[PDB]
């Protein structure tokens, strides 16, 4: 049953993030002899706008019908002194985030958990979904070991060029956010095009300008993002491309 009993829920007092229309909170739910720790999402809904409710509630219905081990997944929702939205807790919260805290991560940590995106946008791909946000600050560590998309949002500096000069979004557009997703995870969480305009981003690109190696990046990973900026989509690749260049790569080192 997607809806879950609110007495079996506990709520922590402290948020862990915030919006205009909604609280993130960490919770516990009550299972049959354990208890699982999860992630709620309040809704917030000061100007009572049943609109809302019907986002959190679609929101709910895409999580359920994209389900892979690399997402965060939906525990249910629950409709208590608030609408809620249960889902499994990424408790090291954001890559970037994570990354700027632990410079000691290894290059080969940072591959697994690359190539485990790269599985998650996969599987969006096959069930022709356009995630139109992947960067870093959405992808949330289980553990070190362990990363899943997320989609909070449901950024210039992330898109196609013909996501700005024509608003065209598919998945080699989310395989473009990838490529700069990659060069985020080796910079460690830095910033890419770092102080520079959206407007001044376009014309570097246009220039067949690209960022340069992260310091202490493998060049075959490098080698990677340069593919997934391709400025001609129809020679971009895909993410089975993608993922498959990551799995092997990381299978042989
Ligand atoms: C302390 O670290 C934190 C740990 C967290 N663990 C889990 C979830 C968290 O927040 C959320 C809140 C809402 C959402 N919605 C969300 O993705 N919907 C979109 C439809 C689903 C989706 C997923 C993947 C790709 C496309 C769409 N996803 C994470 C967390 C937030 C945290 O800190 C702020």
């Amino acid at each position: 049953e997607v809806y879950l009993d609110r007495k079996l829920l506990t709520l922590e007092d402290k948020e862990l993030g915030s919006g205009n229309f909604g609280t993130v909170k960490k919770g516990y739910y009550q299972m049959k002899k354990v208890v699982k720790t999860v992630a709620v999402k309040i809704l917030k809904n000061e100007a009572n706008d049943p609109a809302l409710k019907d986002e959190l509630l679609a929101e709910a219905n895409v999580m359920q019908q994209l389900d892979n081990p690399y997402i965060v997944r939906m525990i249910g929702i629950c409709e208590a002194e608030s609408w809620m939205l249960v889902m499994e807790m990424a408790e090291l919260g954001p890559l970037n985030k994570y990354l700027q805290q632990n410079r000691h991560v290894k290059d080969k940590n940072i591959i697994e958990l690359v190539h485990q995106v790269s599985m998650g946008m996969k599987y969006l791909e096959e069930s022709n979904f356009v995630h139109r946000d992947l960067a870093a600050r959405n992808v949330l560590l289980v553990t070190q070991h362990y990363a899943k998309i997320s989609d909070f949002g449901l950024p210039v500096k992330w898109y196609a060029p013909e996501c700005i000069n024509y608003y065209k979004f598919s998945s080699k557009s989310d395989v473009w956010s990838f490529g700069v997703l990659m060069w985020e995870a080796f910079s460690y969480g830095q910033k890419p095009y770092r102080g520079m305009k959206g407007s001044e981003v376009t014309a570097m690109l246009e220039k067949g300008e690209r960022m340069g190696c992260p310091a202490g990046c493998p060049r075959e990973m490098y080698d990677l993002m340069n593919l997934c900026w391709t400025y001609d989509v129809e020679n971009r690749p895909g993410f089975a491309a993608v993922e498959l260049r990551l799995r092997n790569y990381y299978y042989d080192v």
